[PDB]
């Protein structure tokens, strides 16, 4: 995961720019719709909860899982750790075999839009736009940076 942000894309659902999540790996491109899952595990439908006269409550253990809690597993660093479990990739592609094409005049009120296309897949043509003109230009350079090193 070298790059991560909210990149736009003409969704086939309504054929229009849609702000969907986007990820960039050293040698791959991922994308998803982003579900409504975000720590939504604190609301159970029950006839009111009830606490007893017995419980626990320690301290100093929480701080041992704050400042970089990924140190108690010296197996891999800056790698695909818990990727296929705590993210669930919806889409994937190969970045080291495509050709980007910045477009200073996409369409439908979109001057900043770079269209992608691989010369060895099926004459395909993708389109993506970044809110920040910098993120857009920086995104293209990255695709070329990972492609030039893969």
């Amino acid at each position: 995961s070298i790059k991560n942000g909210i990149l736009y894309l003409e969704d086939p659902v309504n054929h229009e720019w849609y702000p969907h999540y986007f990820v960039l790996t050293s040698s791959k491109i991922y994308y998803s719709e982003e579900t409504s899952s975000d720590q939504g595990n604190e609301d159970e439908e029950e006839p009111k909860e009830a606490s007893g006269s017995t419980e626990l409550h320690s301290s100093l253990e929480v701080l041992f899982q704050g400042p970089n809690p990924a140190i108690l597993e010296p197996e891999r660093e800056h790698l695909d750790e818990n990727s296929p479990l705590g993210d669930l990739l919806r889409g994937v592609l190969d970045v080291p075999a495509c050709q980007i094409a910045i477009r200073p005049e996409g369409k439908n009120n979109r001057l900043f839009v770079f269209s992608i296309s691989m010369p060895s897949v099926a004459q395909w043509s993708l389109d993506v736009a970044a809110d920040s003109q910098e993120e857009l230009q920086d995104w293209v350079k990255k695709i070329r940076e990972v492609a030039q090193t893969a």
